[PDB]
């Protein structure tokens, strides 16, 4: 019965062990869509999580505009994106703030590059007490994206999804969800390392119109975990 008490420390706080936060994502109620979160009780019952919504998505832990604890920033063609916390953007930054306090601070960045097609998720890299080692780039080059690039992977963790395999006899790319044959598509998707595609780091899932099954392990957190959801509706794709 994972405890959920403070919303904003529940979503920054890492999954723990072997322990599988399973959600529930739910779509609405020109103006944009709203996305909701709620943490799926194995007993039956929902409890909110976060909400996002486009206006770039604002993730507020106030469902009830502008007031958040994450953000996430697409480039024009939706192939790369950026998840930032609510910390000061350095381009904005006073003397006070750069050699101080700090600074924004970079919680994931999503690249959707014959086969399937590649999807990059870098996250901050985990210290020996296993809690997210903050990036707060200063410049172009300490972000998620360009320390990716430039194969600086000290400090970061490069997931990826997991490759679909194809499928005769349904004549698709497919992934497997918990057993279950899955159409590979941008709406459904797992996030595992390379080096160990049997760990599911993250599930992603349509399973109507308008609501998806999220779920998520270590080292991700809820806002990492559901801002990489929100990138897959904003894609190119
Ligand atoms: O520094 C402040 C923190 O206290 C706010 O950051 P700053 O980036 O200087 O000022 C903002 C810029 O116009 C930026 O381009 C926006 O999105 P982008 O960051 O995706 O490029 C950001 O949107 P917002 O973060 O509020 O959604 C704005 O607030």
């Amino acid at each position: 019965d994972i405890e959920v008490q403070d919303l904003e420390e529940f979503a920054l706080r890492p999954a723990p062990q072997g322990i599988t936060i399973k959600c529930r994502i739910t779509r609405d109620k020109g103006m944009f869509p709203t996305y909701f979160l709620h943490l799926d009780r194995e007993d039956g019952k929902k409890v909110f999580l976060l909400a996002g919504r486009k206006r770039n998505y604002l993730i507020s832990v106030d469902p009830t505009g502008d007031s958040y604890i994450g953000k996430l920033r697409s480039n024009l063609m939706g192939t790369k994106f950026t998840v930032y916390d609510n910390g000061v953007n350095p381009q904005k930054a006073s003397s006070s703030t750069l050699e101080s306090g700090t600074l924004r601070q970079e919680l994931a960045a999503v690249c959707y590059e014959k086969g399937p097609r590649k999807m990059s998720v870098i996250v901050p890299g985990m210290n020996m007490v296993h809690e997210r080692v903050c990036i707060r780039p200063r410049n172009e080059h300490e972000t998620l994206l360009a320390r990716w690039q430039n194969k600086n992977t000290e400090s970061i963790i490069e997931l990826q999804n997991k490759t679909p395999v194809w499928n005769d006899d349904t004549e698709s790319y497919v992934l497997n969800f918990h057993g279950r044959v899955t159409q590979a598509s941008v709406k459904n998707f797992q996030i595992i390392h390379g080096n160990d595609p049997d760990y599911i780091v993250m599930q992603f899932g349509r399973v109507a119109e308008d609501v998806f099954t999220m779920d998520y392990n270590y080292p991700l957190c809820a806002l990492q975990a559901f801002a990489i959801a929100l990138s897959s509706f904003d894609s190119k794709l």
